[PDB]
């Protein structure tokens, strides 16, 4: 036939316009397209093409001209295919049923989509994750009332009543409308869309009316989350008898939980609003079907009602960041046969942990009790129940006393263990070495004693070891060398001894090493220079000595930084108190209230400058050290000129050592430098004029040295007070007295 002749010539013309033709190596002239990778055939005819996640790097016009006009083509999948340009008029086969152009670079007004009316059989359209917008006046209509499924999410569509524009020429056929992640506002009226099953208008700019749903006869999924809505959503959905998922989270709803349609409800989220009061008894009506409940981040209080025992299907219950109280309602929890995630964090539950909690160890995946006022010991009998499934145990920021139950080694599925901010005494059980899947061990701010267990070597998966603020002793166990995936080691504020092992150069995943305020000693191992992920090195307040090895900077410019997305807290030191040392403590802060930072004050001579966030380096490839504090040690000799080879270095603290020689002119290359402390050393010579080039300095200290001659007049030096240059006899020039 001709369509066969035409099919093959159309496919190859397309292949030929690709900048990297090597992309479709088995597509070739004089070969049957039904044997081509990417192609689906039925009865020797092409029915589908899927070139998704291939970087075609071509424009839509190539697509519409070569592919969309193919006789008999039923679907075209081109997600994440580096297609750019915009849609416009073309000839389109009548059999084309589905078009997926998601995750591309289509641009232009969303009205360009109207030209897909050419495709008279088009029922499913995905253009999510592009840059389609809506310039100015919202008039006319999209004119694609034949669609069953339309996804316009994650575009650049900003405007009022864009939804009216989509539905203007009818929506009797529409089953699924998604338009989340834009900047759309105004009215949402889908009452004429009597077949609509799925509506997602989340993460937009709605702040007026609640969506009008009319009879709401087929609606199963309603997501209006991530807006600024308030008002009577209860009345709006009261007719929705088929509703399975209702997500109204992250809005501005206030008041108690109002009536809800419960007979079909599987997932409910009211999280991150301003709801008040107690959980009402009438919610028992969903217990036949409810699968997920989320009430987090409101102002709820009281206790978890008894009726929840009948919710035998409830898999996850999240109630964090409210004000629930009383004891852990074990009587109710134990009936929840299907429960898998339990999150009561950031409330005021109190009392000791009930013995019966040991049964849940066999059903739960996540147990999060962090940031409550629990007291007593961690259940020793925990994970007795053979076939322990528990993966995540979060008990941080409570009032637990006693030992860390070695028993915890029986929860053999554990990937994450956070017992920080408690009053735990005793040792770190050697048996934790058994947790062969453990990635995160966080035990900081307790009273743990004894040595860091050698047996940790048995945990190949270990990524974070956070042991700060305890009473630990002994040396860094050689065993940790086997833990090659470690990316965050924090041992500060203990009483550890010995040297930094040279095997540390072996850990090529290690981004953060914090060992401040201990009694570590000897030389800084040149081997640190071998760590290719290292961006945060804190050794302040120890007994280190020898000279700073030039080699430790060999990675500069070669660093790519698995460390991001972890909640941290950075407590900046004010030079006000002399007992307070270092630039500042970077600390892990998952599941802990900042209000409880005051717990540190019995363990920390530091008075109040707090920087929150989630870890997030600034480069992605070819960066360098970002933080280097080696202050308050006994380092000597001169500063290597390779010190200047770190353009991402925000902070440099070498204060309070015995460093001598002159300041290398290469310090002037540290263009990202915010802080520079070299105070209380034996540095001499001149401040290099090269340092006039730095533009990001917020703090400098060069006081208590033997520096001499004039302070550089250009750059930022005139900006700092005399105090920063005191006790340098040969030193003159503003902010000091003019030079003789
Ligand atoms: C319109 O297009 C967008 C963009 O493609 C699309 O959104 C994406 O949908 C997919 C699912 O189709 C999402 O990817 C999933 O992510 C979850 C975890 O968040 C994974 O568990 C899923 O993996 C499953 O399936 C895989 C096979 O593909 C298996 O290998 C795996 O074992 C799992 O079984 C799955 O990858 C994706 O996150 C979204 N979001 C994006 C990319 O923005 C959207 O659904 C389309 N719209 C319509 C109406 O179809
Ligand atoms: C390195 O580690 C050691 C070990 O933590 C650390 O020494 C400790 O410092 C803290 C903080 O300065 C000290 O806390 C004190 O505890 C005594 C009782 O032992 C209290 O009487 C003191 O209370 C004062 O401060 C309170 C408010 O913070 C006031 O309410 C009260 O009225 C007092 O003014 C004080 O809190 C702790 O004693 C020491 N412990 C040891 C072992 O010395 C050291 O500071 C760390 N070094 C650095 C540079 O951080
Ligand atoms: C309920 O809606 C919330 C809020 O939109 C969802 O949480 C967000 O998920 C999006 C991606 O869809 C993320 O970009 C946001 O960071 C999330 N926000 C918050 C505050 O968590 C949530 O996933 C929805 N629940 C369900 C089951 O769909
Ligand atoms: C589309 O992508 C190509 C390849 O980078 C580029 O050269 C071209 O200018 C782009 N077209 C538009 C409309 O920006
Ligand atoms: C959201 O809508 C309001 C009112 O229409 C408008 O003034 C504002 O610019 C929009 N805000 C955002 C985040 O675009
Ligand atoms: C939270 O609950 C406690 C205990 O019932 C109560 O005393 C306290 O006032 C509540 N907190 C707030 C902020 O209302």
């Amino acid at each position: 036939s001709q369509s066969l002749y035409r099919e093959i010539h159309q496919l190859i013309s397309f292949k030929d316009v690709l900048p990297d033709k090597n992309l479709l190596p088995d597509w070739s002239s004089n070969k049957n397209p039904c044997t081509f990778d990417g192609v689906t055939c039925r009865d020797d005819k092409v029915t589908s093409i899927d070139l998704s996640s291939k970087p075609l790097n071509v424009g839509f016009s190539a697509v519409s001209s070569s592919l969309l006009s193919l006789t008999g083509l039923e679907s075209l999948f081109l997600s994440n295919s580096h297609i750019n340009g915009s849609v416009s008029g073309f000839k389109c086969s009548a059999s084309l049923t589905s078009l997926d152009l998601s995750r591309n670079s289509l641009s232009g007004p969303v009205t360009t989509l109207t030209s897909l009316g050419s495709c008279s059989g088009l029922k499913f359209l995905n253009v999510s994750s592009n840059t389609l917008d809506f310039p100015g006046k919202v008039s006319g209509g999209l004119k694609l009332n034949s669609l069953e499924v339309l996804d316009l999410s994650a575009n650049s569509i900003s405007g009022a009543n864009v939804v009216g524009w989509v539905l203007s020429d009818g929506c009797g056929e529409l089953k699924h409308l998604a338009i989340s992640g834009n900047k759309i506002s105004g009215d949402v009226d889908v009452s004429r869309c009597v077949n609509l099953e799925f509506l997602d208008v989340s993460s937009n700019n709605f702040s007026t009316g609640i969506p009008f749903l009319g009879d709401c006869s087929a609606l199963q999924h309603l997501d209006i989350s991530g807006n600024k809505l308030s008002g009577d959503f209860s009345r709006a959905i009261s007719t929705c008898t088929e509703l399975k998922l209702l997500n109204i989270s992250s809005n501005q709803f206030v008041g108690p939980i109002p009536p809800l349609p419960l007979k079909s409800l599987q997932y409910l989220s009211l999280a991150e609003n301003k709801f008040t009061g107690e959980i009402p008894d009438f919610l028992s009506g969903a217990c036949d079907t409810l699968t997920g409940l989320d009430l987090s981040g409101n102002h709820f209080y009281g206790a978890v009602p008894p009726f929840f025992g009948s919710c035998s299907l409830l898999e996850s219950l999240a109630l964090s960041s409210n004000n629930f109280s009383g004891e852990l309602p074990m009587d109710t929890l134990l009936k929840m046969r299907g429960l898998k995630v339990l999150d009561l964090s950031f409330n005021e539950f109190s009392g000791e942990l009930p013995e019966s909690l040991t049964n849940l160890s066999a059903s739960l995946l996540t147990l999060d009790l962090s940031s409550n006022n629990f007291s007593g010991p961690i259940l020793p009998n925990l994970c007795q129940n053979p076939k322990n499934t528990l993966q995540e145990l979060y008990l941080q920021n409570n009032g637990f006393t006693g030992k860390i139950p070695p028993t915890l080694s029986n929860c053999s599925e554990l990937v994450s263990l956070h017992l920080s901010f408690n009053y735990l005494s005793g040792t770190i059980p050697s048996s934790l070495g058994s947790l062969s899947k453990l990635r995160d061990l966080k035990l900081w701010l307790n009273m743990l004693e004894g040595e860091i267990p050698q047996e940790l070597m048995y945990v190949k998966t270990l990524e974070t070891l956070i042991l700060d603020f305890n009473d630990l002793t002994g040396e860094i166990p050689s065993g940790l060398s086997n833990c090659t995936n470690l990316n965050w080691i924090s041992l500060s504020n203990n009483r550890l001894t010995g040297e930094i092992p040279k095997w540390i150069g072996r850990l090529e995943n290690l981004a953060i090493l914090k060992l401040s305020n201990n009694s570590f000693s000897g030389n800084i191992p040149a081997e640190l220079g071998d760590c290719r992920s290292l961006i945060w090195l804190d050794l302040n307040t120890n007994l280190f000595n020898g000279t700073i090895p030039a080699a430790m900077f060999k990675q500069s410019g070669k660093i790519a930084a698995f460390i991001a997305g972890k909640r941290y807290v950075y407590i900046k030191n004010d030079g006000m108190k002399k007992e307070c040392h270092g630039a500042g403590n970077l600390l892990e802060f998952q599941g802990i209230r900042s209000e409880q930072l005051n717990r540190l004050s019995t363990r920390n001579p530091c008075n109040s400058r707090v920087y929150g966030g989630h870890t997030s380096p600034t480069f992605d490839n070819n960066g360098s050290m970002m933080f280097l504090d080696m202050s308050y040690n006994m380092l000597s000799g001169y500063i290597p000129k390779e010190i200047g080879s770190m353009p991402y270095l925000f902070i440099l603290n070498l204060g309070h050592n015995d460093i001598s020689g002159s300041i290398p002119d290469e310090v002037g290359d540290l263009r990202g430098l915010n802080i520079l402390d070299l105070s209380s050393n034996k540095l001499d010579g001149r401040i290099p004029q090269a340092m006039s080039a730095l533009t990001m300095l917020t703090e400098i200290d060069l006081s208590n040295n033997n520096l001499s001659g004039p302070i550089p007049e250009m750059g930022q030096f005139e900006t700092f007070p005399p105090a920063k240059f005191l006790n340098n006899p040969g030193l003159c020039g503003y902010p000091l007295p003019r030079c003789d």
